[PDB]
């Protein structure tokens, strides 16, 4: 309950899991993972064969799924079931089907605290969509790490293109603003910077300014 923590909050692909382990490096703080929950919750309905668009169904999966995360040795590493699963919750589809489990208010609630359960000392920087908003409200450091949709389609564009799969600027930029339209419609705890946000825009920014300001702001406010 009582512990320091910095949520990061903002829409797909903005680069919040850069800045969120640069971040626990620096400071030497737990680090969650917010949408690697619902990317896991969401492999589980496919595995259990849960529908994705039943939220009586999700229910039950969320609040008994058996998720495990171990500490970021150079990268985080996802365990479901017993079985790192670390590669198969990054593609399209699971990234697809943990949007559509993330509408449903009761499962998201069933999920709110093992998220919490994160909270601990010496701190917990945060990542997802309503970690300052609705998971930790009272956070002392909220920033809202954001950009162009344009841009974070490039940068995903570049990205798929150094692993060499295929790419289409238009069908990926298409790809991410469904994704956040539906975060940002929800009816309940959808995506919005909270009022203390700060609004960080990375747009022309480089990944090492975006760094530099995340850390000097948090540390301002942290002492
Ligand atoms: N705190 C969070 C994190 C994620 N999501 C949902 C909406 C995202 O589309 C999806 C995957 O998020 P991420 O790409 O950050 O893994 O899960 C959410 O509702 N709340």
């Amino acid at each position: 309950a009582i512990a320091p923590v910095i949520t990061i909050d903002g829409p797909s692909g903005a680069g919040k899991g850069t800045l969120c382990k640069a971040m626990a490096e620096a400071l030497q703080w737990h680090l969650l993972d917010s949408g690697a929950i619902y990317r896991v919750l969401a492999l589980a309905a496919l595995h259990h064969h849960v529908d994705v668009a039943s939220e009586d169904a999700l229910v039950p999966l969320a609040s008994h799924l058996d998720v495990r995360f171990v500490s970021t040795n150079g990268n985080l590493e996802v365990i479901l079931e017993g079985e790192d699963v670390s590669g198969e919750i990054r593609t399209q589809e699971v990234a697809n089907a943990a949007s559509q489990v993330a509408a449903f208010p009761r499962v998201r609630e069933a999920l709110l605290r093992r998220q919490r359960a994160f909270r601990e000392l010496p701190g917990l920087i945060a990542d997802g969509r309503d970690m300052g908003t609705v998971v930790f409200p009272d956070a002392p450091v909220k920033i809202f790490l954001d950009a162009s949709s344009e841009e974070r389609a490039h940068r995903r564009m570049l990205q798929l293109q150094e692993k060499g799969f295929s790419v289409n600027f238009e069908r990926l930029l298409a790809e991410i603003k469904e994704r956040d339209d539906r975060d940002r419609n929800r009816a309940v705890a959808p995506l919005v910077p909270a009022a203390d946000a700060l609004v960080l825009d990375s747009t022309t920014l480089s990944i090492e300014q975006v760094i530099e300001k995340a850390l000097q702001y948090a540390r301002q406010k942290l002492a």
